């Protein structure tokens, strides 16, 4: 059931959106701007591991399309983005460095919701 | 709507549930462990800042009584947790550099879902 804090909230996570595409987080935020072009990337695998992608152009095309109701709505995409790196790649990986970076990004800002 | 996988994507939950109480993790995890008593703490602004408070114990009871129906709405409660700490805390506080170690050892695992 909407609530009326709802428009406030995800103005809150469009901000947190604005902030993880914006060039102050680009050096590790740059695999999650699109979505994984698996046969391009030679990840012939990865939508047999992976059955949900997410990616940041999805979660803002979603935004733009209100297609999220709420802000738990919101993080739980964000969240699916990170998960779907953290599974697919070994642990040592640098796009799963840069995840853990942009990750906390989001886990700090998403914390201070008003 | 109920999945045929939720059952045992719950069992995976509560595998990782297990280790997040066991003594592998304890050096970090046992801020966790029980609700904030925040009045014996000192920190007496706590629920006013925290509306929604959460810990382990909690997410073991609604295991326990299968309050949680699938995977997501265990992972939320678990997420909410880490997010209180990052909300309530300065950034350099010791619970949360033991909030992101623990938290690294929830995601890893979650994102290993069967
Ligand atoms: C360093 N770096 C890369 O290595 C890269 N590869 C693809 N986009 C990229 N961007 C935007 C980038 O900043
Ligand atoms: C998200 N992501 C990955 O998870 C990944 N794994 C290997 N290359 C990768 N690239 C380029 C990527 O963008
Ligand atoms: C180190 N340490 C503590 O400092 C602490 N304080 C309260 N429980 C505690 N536990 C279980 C612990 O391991
Ligand atoms: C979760 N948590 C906190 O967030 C916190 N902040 C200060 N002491 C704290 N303690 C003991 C705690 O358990």
């Amino acid at each position: 059931g909407s609530h009326m804090q709802d428009p406030e909230q995800l103005k809150h996570c469009n901000g947190i959106l604005k902030e993880l595409l914006s060039k102050k987080h680009a050096a590790y935020a740059w695999p999650f701007y699109k979505p994984v072009d698996a046969s391009a990337l030679g990840l012939h695998d990865y939508h047999d591991i992976i059955k949900h992608p997410m990616d940041l152009s999805t979660v803002k095309r979603k935004m733009e399309n209100r297609d999220y109701r709420d802000a738990q709505e919101f993080a739980a995409d964000v969240r699916l983005m990170f998960s779907n790196c953290y599974k697919y790649n070994p642990p040592d990986h640098d796009v799963v460095a840069m995840a853990r970076k942009l990750q906390d990004v989001f886990e700090f800002r998403y914390a201070k919701m008003p």
